[PDB]
């Protein structure tokens, strides 16, 4: 199995024990690590901090004490948008040009691959033709790394792409087949499944739906997002679980009224070191218990939810974890990916879980190490 583990370039700015740097990564914790992320300009591959070429090196150091590891740089995000895939996928030319920078930068910085983070195809702005230009994309670059082996007579680069896990989006975006042959991986984004945004509590990534969701809103699990991708053309062995090392906040109406479903307001509190509305880190999320919020096993959906007062959590802990690492496991998948590093408790000084408390569980779980 493969334990995929993403690392945030700015988690570096978060005040005190909250700052996070590639040196604090345990190189033997994941199989794979990928940076998030790097940006584009004129339709080629750029760094977007002031100190990325430090921490690219930082980060691929990290293979020197673990001969296993593999790098790969991911391009894009939520907050990245489309507009410039749009236009970089649109001609054959601007395609070129990006995929050439791609190889010149990630040999360059030392990486093994790059995992494209276009969110999404055919969403948020993105015209209908890039579903199918999507899928051009990747088998150009595909097949521009592997005459980039023949050429430069290294393995080839590997090319991965995080997915939707919202199936209008998945169906917007995706031609999933084709696009599976040329993937390496595909790292299925199965997490903010609920959240502040649709008025009532609910699970960030709960594996199983709820007792009585129909329709679309019993879509919203990992069981069903999964398996949409393996039954429409995905091969099981490509796919990557998503696992957030994060939960969602929300502010409830009543505090009484504080089950799955119960009526909220707002965007949900911010936590002191992510200072986000309507998520916490999960060592922030253990300060949160640690100080007499009431715990609760979301049976159905195999995963945890927490409340105080009227502020109400949906996350994941190591039970929860351990159940999907099972799950997955059993159900033939390549591997998990972790959303991200960064966020676990890395000093184990808040959740006194010892180090990286989910990522070991997956370590262990997937027989990693
Ligand atoms: C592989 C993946 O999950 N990609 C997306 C991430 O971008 C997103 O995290 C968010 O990334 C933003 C930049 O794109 C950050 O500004 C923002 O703080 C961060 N939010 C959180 C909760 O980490 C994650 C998680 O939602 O999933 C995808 O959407
Ligand atoms: C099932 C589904 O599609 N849920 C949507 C959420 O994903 C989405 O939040 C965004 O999810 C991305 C994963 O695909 C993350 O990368 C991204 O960070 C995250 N954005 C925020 C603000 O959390 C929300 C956005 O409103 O809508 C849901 O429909």
């Amino acid at each position: 199995y493969n334990l995929i583990c993403y690392f945030t370039n700015w988690a570096q700015y978060r005040p005190g024990l909250g700052s996070f740097k590639p040196d604090d990564i345990n190189p033997c914790l994941c199989t794979h690590l990928i940076y998030a992320f790097a940006g584009m300009q004129n339709n080629e591959i750029t760094t977007i901090e002031w100190n990325d070429v430090t921490l690219y090196k930082a980060f691929n150091d990290l293979k020197n004490r673990n001969s296993k590891l593999k790098t790969l740089l991911a391009i894009g995000g939520w907050n990245f948008g489309t507009a410039p895939f749009t236009t970089m996928v649109s001609t054959s030319q601007n395609r070129q040009t990006f995929i050439t920078s791609v190889i010149k930068f990630l040999r360059q910085y030392g990486f093994d691959g790059l995992d494209l983070d276009w969110e999404y195809p055919g969403s948020r702005g993105s015209p209908p033709q890039d579903k199918h230009l999507f899928t051009v994309l990747v088998k150009e670059m595909r097949e521009a790394f592997e005459q980039e082996a023949i050429e430069s007579n290294r393995p080839r680069l590997m090319v991965t792409a995080a997915v939707a896990g919202g199936i209008s989006n998945i169906q917007a975006g995706y031609e999933i087949p084709e696009l599976s042959k040329y993937l390496d991986f595909i790292h299925v984004m199965t997490y903010d499944l609920h959240g502040s945004w649709e008025g009532y509590t609910g699970e960030n990534s709960p594996l199983y739906k709820y007792p009585t969701e129909t329709g679309s809103n019993a879509y919203l699990n990992v069981d069903y997002v999964m398996n949409y991708w393996k039954n429409n053309g995905a091969p099981a062995e490509k796919l990557i679980v998503g696992f957030p090392e994060y939960g969602h906040t929300f502010i409830l109406r009543n505090p009484s009224d504080n089950g799955i479903g119960a009526p909220t307001s707002g965007d949900g509190p911010a936590g002191p070191y992510t200072r986000q509305a309507g998520f916490w880190a999960y060592y922030e999320i253990c300060t949160f218990l640690r100080s007499g919020a009431t715990e609760v096993w979301d049976a159905s959906q195999e995963v945890p939810y927490a409340y105080k007062a009227n502020e109400w959590l949906g996350y994941d802990n190591i039970k929860s974890f351990s159940v999907k690492a099972q799950w997955l496991k059993q159900n033939n998948f390549g591997g998990a990916m972790i959303w991200a590093i960064d966020l676990d408790d890395f000093t184990g000084s808040f959740c006194d879980q010892g180090k990286f408390p989910l990522t070991s569980t997956l370590n262990k779980a997937l027989g990693i190490s």
